[PDB]
């Protein structure tokens, strides 16, 4: 049987790395994308259509299943797994990132942060025993993104105090058995753009030890070659041995530079959300499906894409599907675009498992910009 | 290989009948029941997933087609049934239903409707060849449905203008060779409430003859009691050894009811539209999985059902999902409901076989009325 947490590097290339995450519920090929499932499902897809895709992670959201259905609730029904149906690997955010976006609804002390629509707590005691009644495999620490951009004073306090949630967080998750021996447990490095921040962060949460670390802060406004800058420094300074999770990335092409610069692990709403928008992920770049152009084109959404989508349907079927508002179209359009990010993480793998990914950054960016 | 149209009666139990329609693109069992797909699309539903449910044949709306989008446009891109997905029999709906619906918008004449959103013009000559232009496998007469309550001259009139708007609907269908071969066309009845008016319409389809005849101008705001008392004259006005189709009928209790009456075939959009508001169907009559009663309610949607929905998932992972609006809500709602749709046709299918119809009927209405 796997056990609770193994992660194995297979091959390399540069800052690049390809392994495997083992864990009780199964393994993550890596580098990998997560599905975002926030309201205990992947928008307009069956867990077994998100499987099909080729994902094997999705992320769910200890903010939003607090507030419905409840986490105790979930609990009581057997826990998210069971509750919506995907019986794999599940990673929850903690909620610190709505601590940041929903900070106007927000109270913020040292001992957490509450909540107004009615009012609801967030702690890093509270968020680990909300990850725990879902049952989430992959739980991470309770922190706080800071918001973009910052000084470096009030980055270095929202850093400090993050680091000390961090502590708060491995604690509560060891204190509970069954969790401790059945999930694992990620820290999150904050520091916002600054070097020495980054190092701090990177530092205390080594000397507490987690299986995984997350790069935060990033994707909140800063750009791309900002968020490069920052991952070129930063995650050097992350243990090498343990995944690298960068949150909330991205475009394709975000994902492409963030390995070439040694990240494990995305997750990202652009597939799911901007799909049901009417956006769709080819080769050749995004195209709008609702363009008039499309309405006689004959064509699947990507000429090599190997989805069930695009081996049935013409883009000008789903270019009258999106225009009508028709829930197939948000059906299609998502499968298509979560099918095209897991192949993505598919080509990814298998280059640098050849050692020619290098190659394919280069290959990939000159076709996807045309 | 299949005929062009051959219906077959293998038993009977009083007016009841059991059957199967040969087509080209399929066989359809009778009695059946056409899941609604107005906009080229059964609602939230892949086409492998309709037929998943037991469907044989779905029913699509020359009115909406032809505004969105397009009847050349689907003729250019290789007809409906290549455009979504859809392989077997597709009847298409006249227009006939939305010269009344819609009437507030339309100018008629005894040469057909202007329907004015853009204008749009409908006739027996245009509304055939719309259909053909889609590819409908039956064609429905252009008929007018007459509004409820009508006076006896009024529905006489209508009732007139349909019997020669469906003799033009004859000769345009047999004027287009390819039509003629590979379609099948089907007359509606009219006349209201009338037995007069309705044995009259019933006398000059019988001698324009087609392949199935439609009792139309019911389900418009009758109610089951009056609909049944005018079922009960008109369906053996009909010819026997043809179809008898009612048009937008309807709940589990209407179908049986119908059935009983001699109906062969049905179409409602209740299982998807209702599906899609909350309401699931069940042996023990609906239910609102919106009501906070199903929160915590670990049973599937029906505690016999077949469907993929009632195997894997619970009524609270549903309610949770309608609640917050989403996708995969109206999804799991819509396969179930017209999975039970399907499998009351085929209890009712078998019992007919069996010969024992009527102890069927009154054992599903004692349960379902419990
Ligand atoms: C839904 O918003 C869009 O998708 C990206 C999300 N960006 C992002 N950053 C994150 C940072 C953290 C963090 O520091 N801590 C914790 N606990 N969770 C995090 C989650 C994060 N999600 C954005 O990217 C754009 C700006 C394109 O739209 C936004
Ligand atoms: C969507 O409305 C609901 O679903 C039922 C539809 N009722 C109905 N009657 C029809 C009659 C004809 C006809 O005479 N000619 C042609 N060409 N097409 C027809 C189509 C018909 N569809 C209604 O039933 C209720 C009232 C429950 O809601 C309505
Ligand atoms: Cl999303
Ligand atoms: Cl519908
Ligand atoms: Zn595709
Ligand atoms: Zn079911």
């Amino acid at each position: 049987d796997r056990p609770r947490f193994s992660f194995s590097i297979a091959a390399r290339e540069g800052k690049a790395r390809t392994g495997t995450i083992e864990m009780k519920r199964g393994v993550i090929r890596t580098p990998a994308f997560m599905p975002v499932g926030t309201a205990a499902t992947v928008k307009a897809l069956k867990p077994e259509t998100v499987r099909a895709t080729g994902a094997d992670i999705i992320l769910g959201n200890t903010y939003h299943l607090m507030l419905r259905p409840g986490a105790e609730r979930i609990a009581k029904l057997g826990g998210l797994h069971s509750f919506m149906g995907w019986d794999r690997p599940i990673l929850t955010d903690s909620g610190g990132y709505q601590v940041m976006s929903l900070s106007s609804l927000t109270k913020q002390s040292e001992e957490g942060v509450t909540f107004k629509s009615s009012r609801h707590m967030l702690s890093p005691e509270r968020s680990i025993e909300i990850q725990h009644l879902l049952g989430s495999d992959i739980v991470m620490a309770f922190d706080e993104c800071t918001p973009y951009p910052a000084t470096p004073s009030r980055a270095a306090s929202s850093m400090e105090r993050s680091m000390r949630w961090a502590k708060r967080s491995r604690d509560a998750f060891d204190s509970r058995k069954e969790q401790a021996e059945n999930a694992a447990l990620f820290g999150i490095q904050q520091g916002s753009v600054f070097e020495n921040l980054r190092q701090q962060s990177a530092d205390a949460l080594a000397e507490i030890g987690f299986d995984g670390y997350a790069v935060g802060g990033l994707a909140v406004g800063e750009g791309q070659d900002e968020m490069f800058r920052v991952l070129d420094f930063s995650v050097p300074m992350l243990p090498d041995d343990k995944p690298h999770y960068l949150m909330g990335v991205g475009k394709p092409d975000d994902i492409v530079g963030a390995v070439e610069r040694g990240i494990d692990m995305f997750d990202c709403v652009l597939p799911t959300r901007s799909g049901r928008n009417g956006q769709a992920f080819t080769w050749d770049g995004p195209i709008n499906i609702r363009n008039a152009r499309f309405s006689e084109d004959l064509k699947p959404l990507d000429s090599e894409c190997h989805c069930a989508v695009c081996q049935k349907w013409s883009r000008a079927y789903i270019h009258h599907l999106i225009r009508a508002g028709e829930i197939l179209g948000a059906m299609l359009m998502t499968e298509h675009n979560i099918a095209f990010y897991q192949q993505l993480m598919q080509k990814i793998r298998d280059s640098i498992s050849e050692g020619r990914f290098s190659q394919f950054a280069q290959d990939f960016r000159a076709r996807y910009f045309a």
